[PDB]
């Protein structure tokens, strides 16, 4: 699966993952900017893919990952983190997060984390 | 019409005019970075609109306009200028080209173009 859904607080973090995951063949099929929009835009896209922030306004990544296992157990999440976000990631992986990606991360490194996935 | 494909010779223009026409609701149909490549993917990703830069290495802009209008006489081609190049501008309005954008980008202006071909 091509399509990915980006759920990002900055603007910066949106078009670098935009950019990358474009790069390497993947279909951006969306963004969000908060918790609340990244599930609703998660039932409409019907995403292969999430890339998941843990601090966001509104709602925070880690309550957007649960409503979306309730919503689709089978959901493909990737947490983007930053260092001495550890314990949130952790939160993130036992709320259904398949894995992370750290701030600032090496193109290569988020590629893999998205082929680990599918 | 959303989909837009983008032909330019250099990456920073590309990117930059996917990421503004990706803003304003246009969908990048794909890219391009010459004129054989404009005219092969115009046939394969029958896209809405072209933008099309007018010095390339080894198709010019001009030629895939001509090339582009005996495959397709409605295609809707806006050619990207520099300053300084209304001569070779004209002739894209002479070969078939709708209407033209100049670097450095204005995003107003350039979003004004595409709808103007609508
Ligand atoms: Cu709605
Ligand atoms: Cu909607
Ligand atoms: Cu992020
Ligand atoms: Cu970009």
């Amino acid at each position: 699966g091509k399509r990915v859904l980006i759920v990002d607080d900055a603007a910066f973090m949106r078009m670098m993952l935009k950019d990358i995951i474009t790069k390497a063949g993947y279909e951006v099929a969306g963004e969000a900017t908060n918790g609340r929009e990244a599930v609703y835009k998660y039932k409409e896209l019907k995403p292969d893919i999430v890339t998941m922030k843990i601090t966001m306004p509104e709602m925070n990544g880690i309550d957007a990952i649960k409503e979306i296992m309730k919503i689709d157990p089978n959901a493909k999440i990737i947490v983007c983190s930053a260092m001495g976000q550890q314990a949130m990631v952790i939160e993130a992986i036992k709320a259904g997060a398949k894995d992370f990606i750290v701030k600032p991360f090496q193109p290569s490194r988020v590629v893999e984390a998205l082929n680990k996935v599918s």
